[PDB]
């Protein structure tokens, strides 16, 4: 809590420097600079901040048990509290571009961005393009002579990379490969042939892992300086579980959690994603279940999306889930006794990420 | 023209790295390989590869009288292909996003990409974010160990940066300013007061110039290890001033140039854009021909769409273009003498690239 306060107090410098610099640099007027200050706060507040606050609990980890000045400290601190944000920013990036291109209608609470109704489309698509703009120009501010910057950035670009080819594997989930074509309009798909546990994972390993696990944890090493004390390999493995567990988490939830709790309405079954419950209720339905379940998935009609959801309660896939979750809490457990080899600090340090994300109800 | 034929040999080169990285790295299947590659085609090719071609003529008038190995000239030519292809990609990004904002209909002959019946906003949008994170992956391959990266990527986020800032007072040019707010929907204005030389000069300075004239000038500088050999603060008046007539050229074919030689059709009318004509109109129409123009400006009728394209040729601004124009060849032919002090080689580039524009037909 306190934590978190300091976090956001470098929010506030960050998002003064930004926003003087458009007046002193970009011509800004004060109504134009007042959007930007709105639509910033819209998009990159209000969530729980747990991708930025793993930076802050990588470095914090290291600190405890390195000597530096206290000066030092300080910088050390206010960096990856920079860096948190620019992870936070490029989410922010995403999801504004993820709301319109999902048809969605809420997010943390509130309508999505593009459905403010002083923005629209036209306008959030260039605010989306903005927000990561932003990242680099944090980094360049605030990095300029750091050691780090140039393995910063270079990983910064190739995590956005793979999230935006994920995407494309997200957004083209409900089609089959074969028919993929610019000139012709793509039907869904009819035998559900690719709805898989392999291409499921390809997706989400993808779209979500590398900037919301890979990404806060090595850049928590950066600003530490602390990467080439750590199994790279074990990073990445570690990153790419717990980053899985956390979309299909995240997928339970679209279907299950009241948007009430969740500050998002879900739009998986209308929309025919690839999701985990898809998947998994496809990998235990027997022949008349399937049948059922290819009559009324992806469908905008709501009682086609509520007979979706009585099959995935009649084949317990909440217990499909648990077993999931219990594989997973092995396979972790395991990667983080094999991070202790050469580093207690950052083991622990993913012990925290892997019990805020166990334990997360949004 | 052969010289072309050898920019886009590695236009091929680096479309075929991309891809098998794709195969090689992220996973890809052949089907989505596909798409991404006509995606790449339709979206990077059919231009006239003015903003590449420069970097290269630039870097061609470098090697013309500096001493090197035959290696390297090769290695100056491939990078500044190379370079020129990430401010086309850059350009490719900026177009397919501008397009869905603008709701445009064709573009370099063909549908806009979102327009594609096998893409849709959906794909395109994402689509065009892939072509911006290429950029980078390109800079990050091909000039990982040139003394000049450093400087090259920060340059092009900073001209990437104010590019967007600039589309944000494109799009947001028809509005009165102090009505901004994303809460309330947005009122076309209806006194014009913001449509002045000013704020188009704005607009026209950060939506156009930075990238068009300023990134491929100082890109075939960095690639030439040559920009200490100039004066900044004149190549970024050359690049300002030939910017914004390269932008003025382009409102004016917007609504005069038939669609059939343009290959793109005219928004700006319909749009309620603040073109140079709307502006140079309103500086010199008397009481009634205001009145008019503000009862049928910004409507997508034909026949209030044929109005105003009648109050502009009534107000003869075909000679009002003349007469900028004119003046703009006056202070281009200042600023090149003045840049022939320090290098006449550069002076000669920008020659060129007055050349081309001022004589340009789309
Ligand atoms: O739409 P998804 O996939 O279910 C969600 O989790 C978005 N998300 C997660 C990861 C990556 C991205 C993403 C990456 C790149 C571009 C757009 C979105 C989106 P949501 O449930 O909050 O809508
Ligand atoms: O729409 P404009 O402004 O008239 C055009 O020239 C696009 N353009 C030029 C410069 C910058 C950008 C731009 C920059 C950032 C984001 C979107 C577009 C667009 P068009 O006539 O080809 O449509
Ligand atoms: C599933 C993913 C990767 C998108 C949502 O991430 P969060 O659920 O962390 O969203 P916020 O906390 O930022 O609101
Ligand atoms: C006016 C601007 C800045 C956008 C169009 O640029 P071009 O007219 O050079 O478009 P292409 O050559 O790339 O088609
Ligand atoms: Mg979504
Ligand atoms: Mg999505
Ligand atoms: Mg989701
Ligand atoms: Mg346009
Ligand atoms: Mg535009
Ligand atoms: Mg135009």
């Amino acid at each position: 809590m306190a934590s978190m306060e300091r976090f956001l107090s470098v929010y506030d410098e960050v998002q003064a420097f930004l926003l003087d610099q458009l007046q002193s640099k970009y011509e800004i007027d004060p109504n134009r600079a007042r959007y930007l200050r709105i639509m910033m706060d819209t998009t990159c507040l209000g969530g729980k901040y747990f991708r930025g606050m793993t930076v802050v609990n990588v470095a914090e980890g290291f600190l405890a048990v390195t000597q530096h000045d206290e000066a030092t400290k300080e910088r050390i601190l206010h960096d990856a509290c920079v860096g948190g944000w620019m992870i936070e920013f490029l989410q922010a990036h995403y999801l504004v571009e993820d709301d319109i291109m999902d048809g969605s209608v809420m997010r943390r609470g509130k309508p999505c961005w593009y459905r403010f109704p002083g923005v629209t489309t036209q306008c959030a698509i260039n605010d989306g393009i903005i927000l990561k703009s932003w990242t680099q120009i944090m980094a360049w501010h605030y990095f300029a002579d750091r050691p780090f910057l140039k393995d910063l950035l270079c990983l910064f670009q190739k995590v956005d990379y793979a999230t935006a080819v994920g995407q494309m594997y997200d957004v083209t989930s409900m089609c089959d490969s074969n028919k993929l074509d610019p000139e012709v309009a793509q039907p869904m798909t009819t035998d559900f042939a690719e709805f898989t546990p392999a291409i499921y994972k390809r997706i989400v390993k993808y779209k979500t892992t590398f900037y919301t696990y890979l990404l806060p944890l090595v850049m928590g090493l950066f600003v530490s300086e602390a990467a080439a004390s750590v199994e790279m390999n074990l990073v990445e493995r570690v990153a790419h579980l717990i980053g899985e567990y956390f979309q299909v988490q995240d997928d339970v939830m679209d279907c299950f959690t009241p948007p009430e709790q969740l500050g998002k309405v879900g739009t998986d079954i209308e929309d025919a994603k690839c999701s985990w419950l898809a998947v998994t209720f496809l990998g235990k339905a027997n022949a008349a279940q399937v049948a059922e379940f290819k009559a009324n998935y992806g469908d905008k009609d709501p009682a086609k999306v509520a007979v979706v959801k009585r099959l995935y309660s009649e084949a317990n896939l909440q217990a499909d889930f648990a077993a999931y979750e219990a594989e997973v809490v092995r396979e972790v457990e395991s990667l983080i006794e094999q991070l202790k080899v050469k580093s207690p600090t950052f083991a622990e340090s993913v012990a925290v990420v892997w019990e805020k994300t166990h334990k997360r109800k949004k």
